[PDB]
């Protein structure tokens, strides 16, 4: 495959090494986290609260982390310019620290000697891309580019589906959202973004989300019909899109159902899901997917306008297309 | 002021006692609940997890409950008509069990002398009235009647407004909602709702809600123009609306706050609430309004298309609307 | 394998279930529980918010529970005297409804063909063992045992060892416990026990337990020497159990290391563990030990007066154990 | 009363101001932070998630933060050294930041013109006063002072009554901890501490505390006698120390009883509480009190071995002992 080094050993960085060493699609050869020692690395990935234990082997040798048998160089650059993942041959990084974003930042890691950089969020500048929706749209000039959010991969493959067949006029999104490691367990400072700094675990939060109309960018015929805002919860994973929009092609909800149970054994097969069982939050909890439409709790008002639900693991589901991209990208060279 | 049977001392039965003594609207004279003696009454009313402790004296004397020093006369049936209300003369009765809300059900009461009845939910048939938005439509044949739920209560002061000055062509609505006594403390039997079985504290659960239907019987004009659904959370008060609607006339977000910061100072001050400050749930537990309007977590994609936010406290700002009913229909004796 | 019927399909039967599955060692023929009928079990088995979703396959089909195409009978029977164990085949009932504990009430099962009941929690009557401790003290003539609860088989099987090697003179227990299918979601009745009625999402809750006085009845010697108490707090799985004892003969910390190591390699393997990682009760989720040894967490005041720490899946380490009871009873016939 | 300046406006900070404002024992004159402007610092003190909605005015006015009308002084120095205390008329400052808490740094406010300083934390070198127990210890010598932690006021005035009335021999403590700010949202870098960096709303976590040895300094005939260890829990308020101890004289439990109430109600009056009711963590939400005994939660194994337990609001008990520690000092000058 494509050597892969990761910038960023937290929820993503951690969880993109779990889907990358487990589905073999990329390897992992370097990690860089100046907060989480070798020792503590091995620690951090052995143990999940949310996932649980990782199944598998994981030590330290000789000063590299070694999972399952096989190395892992180790970096503890503050400093992204002074990694060195040419040494490492990590030919694409992965930058999960959540304060690279931008190009002019991320691109830090191509003068070590990476050939191209995956921002694991959204960027200001970078080319976003959502696997099954855009990310043909790559192509090999570009060095840098970034995978959007987990709500934006969530809500693009619906949007892709509904706007299709029925044509979206408009829509309002909101996501009901797990609590992230940006919170704070009590009432404490989040000097820009006030209620981000309130106790997260007694909370409903309401905060912003530019997942919305970012899905104007990966879909460029919904640009400025979309935009939305978050709630969040006290849960610490699995989220939920809540998405209501009007349609140009009147639609039964069966057969909104119908186009997306399509879908989701098509094309959109593994990134888009389809259920009609009562499921709960937790019943997504480890699921790979980027977003499984919820036949159930969707509600129609009319035949033009209509609420439809979507479930994603916000930190497994994105992490799983982290890997996707750089494999599909791989097979670009 | 009228003398008021309580029967089922629960969430709403407790708070409808205490929103009825720290503010003199009603009287209470009489509690039934075969689930809770006497002393464990002075227990559960005295101390309250979500509220805090209550603020002043509860005893038990000569098997009565004496709060504040008034004496409250304890029954113990499962059955409504083998209540002596006429006896310890409460004229007017609370239905919050929970059990008992049909017609046919709650008219039980009367069987054991109370004059009239008031549900402390939605009703299949009996008359709903939301304060501020239709309780003047009351009149005084109507013998038993609803107070609707704590979500209508939320949402319709609210559309009301709205669809005063703009028209509301149609809506959709969500309720991020805060956990109740009908969930489950760890997955379990959940009779025909089997979503509502599953672990409170850890799943965001969707859930059935008639309330924004229901906005339709107690704003006739929007019948069949606004439906919705919930999501249950785990919190253990405090709840969310979040109504996406469309609007005839067009209207600037600017003017959408102007009009609702009017009627918060008008005619529906103390129902209709207003802020502008960065607020989350927990700043409205005990607020006793029924729709707190959130200026800033609300978006508008366009002049007829807005997302709308009003938070409600759904244990407390409901209960003082149950007095509230009470005390108007008292007024129209 | 001995046949089993389960009755009452909670968290404990359908983990039993899938520990009768997962380890082979006896074989469920029959589920009884009047609310869950047969579909619903399907879906209550396969989805579990603590678990995850059952790793293998179940559906209904011609009236019968099949779990990897292995046919489950499903009775509906609130009454134990109507449920027709032997035409089903079971000889072991799992008496896991919780309101069947004494062995006038647990002895119903015989009088439909089983031929013996391990009642899941401590009986007043019924003989109670703790797989590692006292179960070889079972024989054929007990046709209704206990398998004692869950803290009881986290808490004895590490005082044993303690006590075989050092002598306890007299301890004292705590168990941080997380919250089950009794508590409430918000404060609520709860008529015998006061505390456990109070919201279990928002308190600390003491509660009462007689595990650690059950161990002097599987432990004899340690007879009247321990006591304890509980604290509720809100997690929905996983305990700890907090023992501060008094030991006759001297022994530093670091011994008592070693001898609870070695016991967990020797004849009390898969029963009580041992780790000296930075360990968290999320850690232990879906383990099945009784009982795992934190050495780090623990502290000793002096050589004969420590407090030992020891953490239990409640749910999964309690079911295999049932599981291991009663095919330690089935090679003993 | 004295006039005091408050150094860091977390939680500390703010509900120190909230206490010294509402027991009007001491006066607000001035607040440092150089992380919190002044509308953030209006904001930060007026919601607070745990203990509700401030019950009073709270605005910006020419520079001040004007509380009930009362203007103070804000400053925004990152070192403390450069604090104005003088020129405000600070006489007294609580250092509440957590990182000034030994005798050097935390005199740097004395450069400021301030006349003592009070470390709302435990310190290496300044001497640790509970109210109570040892502040008759104090004299107008010491120009810096601290006021221990919250677990150290809690478990020092149940230890003073136990060991004046029947003698501590030895005790081992644990306490059962509210989640603080120091812990993560979700499973993240925590340096050495690894446990305190996994997610706070799923553990139960273990951790260390020197309150235990703290105590036997405050009570120096304890010295030695007594040791203990945290487990963090998911609840946002509420603490409670569970000390496991061995008597020297014999007392039966309601000895026990008799003498904690008698104290109560005498000279620790305010400071320990005492109460026989069915008691949760929720129900001292917002209390004053250092320590309330909870009778019927503790248990004795025999007349010289027993369990007892004191719950403590670790957020607004220890603010409002700092108030009265200042109260006292200013009383002797
Ligand atoms: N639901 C999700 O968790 C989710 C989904 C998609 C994208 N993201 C985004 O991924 C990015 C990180 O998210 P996260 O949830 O994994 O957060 P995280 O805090 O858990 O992890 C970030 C990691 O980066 C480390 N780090 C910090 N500074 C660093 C630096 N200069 N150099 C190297 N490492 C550094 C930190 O120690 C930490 O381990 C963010 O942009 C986030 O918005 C999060
Ligand atoms: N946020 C809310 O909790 C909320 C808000 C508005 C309306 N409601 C509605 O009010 C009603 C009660 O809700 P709650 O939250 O107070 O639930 P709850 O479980 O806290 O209270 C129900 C009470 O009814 C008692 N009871 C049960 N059967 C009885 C019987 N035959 N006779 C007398 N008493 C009986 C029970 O002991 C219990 O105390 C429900 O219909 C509910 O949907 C709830
Ligand atoms: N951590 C634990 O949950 C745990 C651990 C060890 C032991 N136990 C004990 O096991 C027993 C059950 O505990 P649980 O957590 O599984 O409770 P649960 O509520 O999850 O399950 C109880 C089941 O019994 C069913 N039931 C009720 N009445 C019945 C009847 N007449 N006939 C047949 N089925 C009936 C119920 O529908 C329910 O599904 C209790 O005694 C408990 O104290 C629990
Ligand atoms: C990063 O993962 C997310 O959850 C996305 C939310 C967001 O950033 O809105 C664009
Ligand atoms: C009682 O208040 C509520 O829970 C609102 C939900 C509802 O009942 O739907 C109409
Ligand atoms: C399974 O539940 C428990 O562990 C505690 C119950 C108890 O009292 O111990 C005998």
């Amino acid at each position: 495959m494509v050597k892969v080094g990761v910038n960023g050993f937290g929820r993503i960085g951690r969880l993109v090494t779990r889907a990358a060493i487990c589905s073999g699609k990329v390897e992992i050869v370097a990690i860089n986290d100046p907060f989480i020692d070798l020792n503590y690395m091995v620690y951090m990935f052995q143990y999940d609260s949310t996932h649980g234990k990782f199944n598998g082997t994981v030590k330290a040798e000789n000063g590299k982390l070694v999972i399952n048998g096989k190395p892992i160089t180790i970096f503890q650059e503050r400093d992204p310019t002074n990694i060195k993942w040419g040494e490492a041959g990590a030919e694409y990084v992965v930058e999960s620290t959540g304060v690279f974003t931008t190009m002019e930042k991320a691109g830090a890691h191509l003068k070590g000697g990476a050939k191209r950089v995956i921002i694991s969020a959204p960027s200001a500048d970078a080319p976003m891309f959502v696997m099954g929706v855009n990310h043909e749209k790559y192509d090999n000039s570009l060095k840098i580019v970034s995978n959007a959010s987990s709500t934006t991969n969530c809500l693009a493959p619906l949007a892709k589906v509904i706007h299709d067949n029925f044509g979206i006029v408009e829509g309002l999104m909101t996501t009901v959202h797990a609590i992230t490691a940006t919170q704070k367990t009590v009432d404490g400072p989040s000097g820009k973004l006030w209620r981000d700094g309130r106790g997260a675990a007694q909370n409903i939060i309401p905060a912003s989300t530019g997942a919305a109309k970012a899905v104007g960018k990966v879909i460029p015929e919904l640009n400025g019909k979309l935009t939305g805002m978050a709630f969040r919860v006290p849960t610490p994973n699995v989220s939920v899109v809540d998405l209501t929009c009007r349609l140009e092609k009147p639609a039964k909800y069966d057969d909104i159902k119908k186009v997306v149970k399509q879908a989701s054994e098509g094309p959109l097969k593994g990134i888009l899901g389809y259920t009609e069982d009562q499921v709960v939050s937790c019943d997504f909890n480890s699921n790979s997917h980027s977003s499984t439409f919820d036949a159930g709790a969707g509600i129609a008002l009319n035949d033009n306008f209509v609420k439809l639900i979507s479930w994603y693991d916000n930190e497994y589901g994105y992490s799983n297309r982290v890997v996707d991209l750089m494999a599909y990208m791989a097979s670009k060279e």
